[PDB]
This record gives structure tokens, C-alpha cells and sequence, in this order.
């Protein structure tokens, strides 16, 4: 069973003014002349972390990472203006074009997989391979599974906390009930909601509950951009033309090699979506983790991913 | 079959400052020393009309009417700040107290029946009789029936127009999708949504589609307050503690005489609710209109109401 490569530090860090309002933070790790790869974090609004630098062999890969609009160390933090799927797809191109690469491997998990697919289907010719994890297709049943009813059945105990953040009579469409609070003018009001919404994902992303992950998720500065940008994208349905758009346009990525790693007990994004993606994109290798959850840092998911990365290097 | 009394003008018109922000328009018609009755308009956000002065005998009734917060000729127009069921319940008391009446007949239809009930349950003692029509209990199935799916089956043709206002990916919870638009900063956006939302209740309020009613419902000024105030109360679930509050507390109006007039083919507020109220408050007389719709200006409805009014006079 493979593990993450050793802790590394970017040989270059910077900023890219994508438009007159958003400035993205980017960085590069590994071999400056190695095989190019762009890291797409989840959330949306989560931002990359140091651990995300370790999925690729720094000898063979030129690892490119960056924070998506209003996410992490990109400004303005938690901004919902012009923070849309097709904007993020254009940004990936601005970066690519800016760094001088023609084609590159797209690595993404959770929302990252949603962005990787949207990006690849919009720009097939600039994608060498796709390394997806914890597939999220953003169809309403997926959103509702996590935020309305579904995982609530396995995590009743944690669910009570998410629920309590909303008054009984508004509990019929929890996502919008949260949107009204995460968008409130009162800072206290949107904070209580952002923490409740953020923790929930923190409490259900690993087969075994990770106390530090939960806690890191109730951090007011993280909670704010995560919950707001997450809920923002969900309430608007990913800005897709039609709910099943990623499946509908999957034919554009037909000849793009790739791996689909997904944990069987992933209650954040059910295996269902990886199954459906697989049937629509046969050329990819579905690798199901027998006893893992959503997170990319589950031993089996890490193993599968590192193997995947080495396989294309 | 009775009819509306003749066109009458108020002997007094005014304005009442209920709080440092809201100024309610009110007026009085009829016998200044007659039996007092307060008229609760529907919507919420509809505001009274000239026709509403005519359900009572101007020789026996002191008819009090008023526009509810942000509606009609109350200010500020279309206002959602401190526009809540309990504020409106308080206002009824301010008007009552200000006009020096001790107890009075509450007459309301559609949302008006909701207020009438909320009010009577909070202040049983100041109510002589209740004359309800088009029962609306605000439970979520009622909202979903009219704005998500139900009445859509009988009015396929009209519903296509309501639906077209929202992009397909957001059509899963139409009420919240309209709210985001009716709450937009962009005026053009909230206008388009306000008209679409307001026409829908116009095209379905009478058994026989009334072309003037629809047209009046697409008037920008009326559209804006109606839609925004209506949507605002629904998305928040009538600001009740629990969804079935009006049935829960129906015991408080046990000894209050009343009449429930409902149209069999009322597709805006299904006979369901009139049926359940009636089971919970036995003392009232249920009078179902055989071939009538929602509106109080349905021949059979007008007949039932006028007779009710005269019976209590």
C-alpha cells in the first residue's frame, strides 16, 4: 500500500489577477520540467492544502496548485460575485496559458472531480489524463442525499446538529434555508449557519470520525468561505444548463484516459455517481475502496491515487 | 342569491404609524355607530380594494379596512423588514385600540383567513365572530401544492409560464428559486420574477379565467409588493413555531361563532384545509360552494358571505 510522497514546499508561489476583482493564489511544486498537472481542490471553496502536494512524484511531475475564487488565500475571500463554474473553468485556462503549458493532467476529488469534468468537457485537448476521486456530479438527488435526507440515516447523531441550525418550519428545503442565513447581512447569523453546514461535511468525510478534521471545519475563517461558496453552487445547481450535464457531455472525454477512485462507504458523494460516470466513460478504471469514505486521505484512497499518478508519470 | 352591497366610499381615510418605519393606510365605511368589523385582505401583500367594502350592510356595520405592511398604500411599499405574521397580528391590535373598539368581527379570505386565525388565537377576547373564506393554513403541503406541484396538473397551460421564469436546474424548489430573484439587487430581475409569480395566482383564482384579474396581476407596481411579500411569508413558513400551528391552537377559538366558505374547485387553497379547520373548530358552519373557485367574488361565494354577514348583523 503506497503512501503520500514526503512533505514538500513550492519552488514558486504567486498571484494571478483573473479579472478586475479576483486574485488567485497559485504555486508550483516538484520538477519544474516534469509532467504538468493541475490540482483542483474540493468544496467548492475549500482551497488547497499542503497534503495535496504529495500525490505526485516530485521527480516526474510539475505540480500546479491554486485556490479557487474566494477560497483560501485567494481574494476577495468568501466572495460570491462572479464565482461560477464557467468562471472557474476559464480561470484554469488563464493559469494554463499563463504558465506556458499546452496540455496537462487534471487531478481532482469531490467538487474537484466536478470541476475536472466540466473543464475537460469544455477543453478536451488540454487534458492528458483525469485522476478523479469521490465523484460528484451535482445532480439534485446527490445534493439532497447529503443536505436534505440520505446520509442523515447513517449519521443521526451528527445530523441533529446540522438540523438545529434551522427552525422547524423551514426544514423542508434545508439548502435554501441555509442560503438565506449564509447570505444574511448579520455577521453573527451567517457565522452560526456556516459553522453548522461546514462541520457536517467534516463529521462525515472519513470511515472513522476524525476529531481534528471536524474541528478544523468549525474554524470561523474556513467555515465562512466553505459554507457560503458550497451552498452558493448547490442552490444554483452548479450553473449547469441541465442537471445531468456532466453525464450528457461525457462523450467529449471518451478518449481521455483516467482513473476513478471512490470509497464504498462514501456517504458525502455516494458510489452511485462514480458508477454512473463509469458507465458513461468506459475507458476509465473504476477502483472502489472496500472500506473507505469520502476523503482522499483514506489509506486505500491514497494507495489507489498514488498508484494512479505513478502509472501516468 | 345575494350580491355585494352597492359601491360605497369611506367617511374617513387615514394613516397610522405602527412603528418608526411602517405607516398603515386605513379607512372606515358604513354606519359609524354600527357593528364593528375589520377586513383582512389576502396575499399576503395584496392590499384592500373598493369591492371589499361591500360584503357588509352599511346600515348595520362599521366597516374598518386597512392595508397590511408594505402592501398597497401602506409604506414603505413592498417592504420585508419587520414584515411578519406577529407584527401584522400586533398591528390589528394597534388599529383596534386606536379606534377605540373593544371587540370586533374579523373577516378575511385566503391569507386573510390565516391572519384572522393567527389573530383570533392570540386575542380570542376581541373577536365577536369569524367570517373566513378560501382557508389557507400555511402548512408546507399547501405551499408546495400551489407553487411546486399540484394545481399545475389542472392548469398545465398557465403553469408553463410560471416555470419558464426559473432555469431548469433550479426548478426543484421553486419557492426558494423565486425568492433569490425577488430578493435580487437587480430591479429588472426581481420584476420579471414578480410578474411571473403574481400572474400564476391570477390565472387560477376563478373557476372561469377572468382576463382582467390576470392583467391586473401583471401590473409592475402590484406585482412587486404581492410577489415579494407573498414569497417572503412562504419561504419563512408564516413565521409559525410549528407548521400546523393554526390547527394546533384551534382550541382557543372553540367558542367563537363563525362561517367557513370555501369553493369546491378552489385550486389555490384546496378544500382540504377548509375540511381540516372545520374538524378542529366544529362550531363554525362549513359552506362549500359547488361550482366556485378561490376568489371571494365568485357568485356562490359572494352569496354565502353576504348571507353570513347579514346573519351576524
Amino acid at each position: 500500500m503506497r503512501t503520500l510522497y514526503p512533505e514538500i514546499t513550492p519552488y514558486q508561489q504567486g498571484s494571478l489577477k483573473v479579472d478586475d476583482r479576483h486574485t488567485l493564489y497559485f504555486e508550483q511544486c516538484g520538477n519544474p520540467h516534469g509532467k504538468p498537472v493541475v490540482m483542483l481542490h474540493g468544496g467548492p471553496g475549500g482551497g488547497c492544502n499542503d497534503k495535496m502536494r504529495r500525490f505526485h512524484d516530485p521527480a516526474k511531475y510539475r505540480i500546479v496548485l491554486f485556490d479557487q475564487r474566494g477560497s483560501g488565500r485567494s481574494t476577495p475571500h468568501a466572495d460570491l460575485v462572479d464565482n461560477t463554474t464557467w468562471d472557474l473553468v476559464a480561470d484554469i485556462e488563464r493559469l494554463r496559458t499563463h504558465l506556458g503549458v499546452d496540455r496537462w493532467q487534471v487531478f481532482g476529488g469531490s467538487w474537484g472531480s466536478t470541476l475536472a469534468l466540466a473543464y475537460a468537457q469544455t477543453h478536451p485537448q488540454q487534458v492528458t489524463e483525469l485522476v478523479l476521486r469521490g465523484i460528484f456530479l451535482l445532480r439534485r438527488f446527490e445534493l439532497e442525499w447529503f443536505y436534505q435526507e440520505g446520509a442523515s440515516r447513517l449519521f443521526p447523531d451528527a445530523w441533529e446538529h446540522y438540523l438545529n441550525a434551522i427552525p422547524p418550519v423551514e426544514r423542508a428545503d434545508l439548502m435554501s434555508a441555509f442560503h438565506r442565513r449564509l447570505t444574511s447581512d448579520d455577521e453573527a447569523t451567517r457565522l452560526a449557519a456556516a459553522k453548522a453546514w461546514s462541520v457536517w461535511e467534516g463529521a462525515t468525510s472519513f470511515l472513522h470520525v476524525d476529531e481534528d478534521f471536524v474541528t478544523g471545519h468549525e474554524d470561523a475563517h474556513f467555515a465562512l468561505a466553505f459554507a457560503r461558496i458550497e451552498n452558493h453552487y448547490f442552490v444554483n445547481g452548479g450553473f449547469f444548463e441541465v442537471e445531468d450535464q456532466l453525464l450528457r457531455d461525457a462523450h467529449r472525454i471518451a478518449d481521455i484516459p483516467g482513473v476513478i477512485v471512490h470509497g464504498r462507504y462514501d456517504v458525502v458523494c455516494p458510489l452511485q455517481s462514480a458508477w454512473d460516470l463509469h458507465k458513461a466513460w468506459p475507458k476509465a478504471q473504476l477502483q472502489i475502496s472496500p472500506a473507505s469514505g469520502h476523503s482522499a486521505f483514506e489509506p486505500e484512497n491514497v494507495d489507489a491515487l498514488v498508484r494512479a499518478t505513478d502509472g501516468f508519470a
